[PDB]
């Protein structure tokens, strides 16, 4: 039963894992593995005790097997139908991506603002897009959303996807939601990003 | 004297207090913070060990103080790319992307964005740079070449760089770089919602 924390980091475990697997690297140390990604090595130490006999030596991983356990874990899951909210810029990119075939997930519909060009119409890449106002009747099994509406938008959007049946929310909109209790939310703030980039620089 | 952990999470804080602020919330709970960001209550209460002082407005202040003149140069404009060069950073803009680049062959070359963001070719990165206070660059370029073209990056003096390939990038030790891997954030979402 992994902790929070820990599976924040899977992806990042998984990322490096993925690049001493490519660079031919057979076997790898806490150390190594932490001085990569710029983390304590107790830190490192601490989370592979939680992902089984492939962990459990505080040393040695195998490369290859744990690139391995990292990709078969965020892939645990049946095949999941995703809906974007926000064709505008960020979702545009998004909305043409497919997803490899191993991660199970694909947008399946679109939405936006009803005065957008592309309601209505579809994508070349197969995918309709209709108004936010279709959003409660077109709903289904989905359950999971990806959120690119401006600021002002957001919080007002999600509720309508909430009360919709929306149970997950992937939100790029640079504002934090209130939501129920439990509604999972997993925020991409760019400009977060950027600021975060940038106190590291002027730390020198 | 911030811990690297505490202060991953300064920009968050940020957010949260902005949000406040404009409900017009005077005052915060470790309790109310920790519920907004999934993280444990304690931790919190840990982090604000290291900021002296819960009051908003204030709190507000010393993170907008904390973490405030930037230009920005954004290199690979493909899909994601060409989808940043028209993003919003701030309200009164304190970040932007001033000049974009990409392959030399590429149609967008030679040409300025409805906005004003002039695009060279990569060929020509140390000429735009040996001048500019550009030190940050957005990295969109194919999986494949992110590593090679980050190591151009470095070359031309850039200190850190934000990377939206699923790629790690092995580079000299005082190089800052922040991941933005769609992909993996939607996947981490997935596991969340399956625990949950
Ligand atoms: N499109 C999405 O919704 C999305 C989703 C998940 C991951 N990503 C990742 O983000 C990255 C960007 O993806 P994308 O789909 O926009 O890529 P893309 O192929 O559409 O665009 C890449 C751009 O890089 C330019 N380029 C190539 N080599 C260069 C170099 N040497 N110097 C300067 N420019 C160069 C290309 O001409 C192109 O304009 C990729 O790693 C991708 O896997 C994107």
């Amino acid at each position: 039963s992994i902790p929070k924390a820990t599976a924040k980091r899977l992806s990042l475990y998984y990322r490096i894992f993925k690049r001493f697997n490519t660079d031919g690297i057979e076997k790898a140390s806490s150390k190594q593995i932490a001085d990569a990604l710029g983390i304590d090595s107790a830190t490192v130490r601490r989370d592979f005790s939680y992902f089984g006999e492939l962990g459990r030596r505080g040393f040695g991983y195998d490369v290859k097997k744990l690139m391995n356990f990292f990709a078969e874990i965020l892939n645990d899951h049946s095949t999941t139908n995703v809906m974007l909210v926000g064709c505008g810029n960020i979702g545009r990119a998004l909305l043409h991506y497919r997803f490899h075939d191993r991660n199970k997930m694909q947008i399946s519909m679109a939405f936006d603002l009803d005065s957008n060009d592309l309601v209505g119409k579809t994508t070349e890449d197969g995918i309709p897009v209709y108004g936010i106002s279709t959003i409660n009747d077109h709903l289904s099994d989905i359950e999971t959303a990806i959120l690119t509406v401006p600021s002002t938008e957001a919080q007002e959007v999600a509720d309508i996807l909430v009360k919709a049946g929306i149970k997950g929310i992937l939100s790029f909109s640079p504002v934090h939601l209130t939501l129920p209790k439990d509604i999972i939310v997993q925020y991409v703030d760019l400009t977060s990003e950027l600021q975060t980039l940038l106190y590291f620089m002027n730390q020198q």
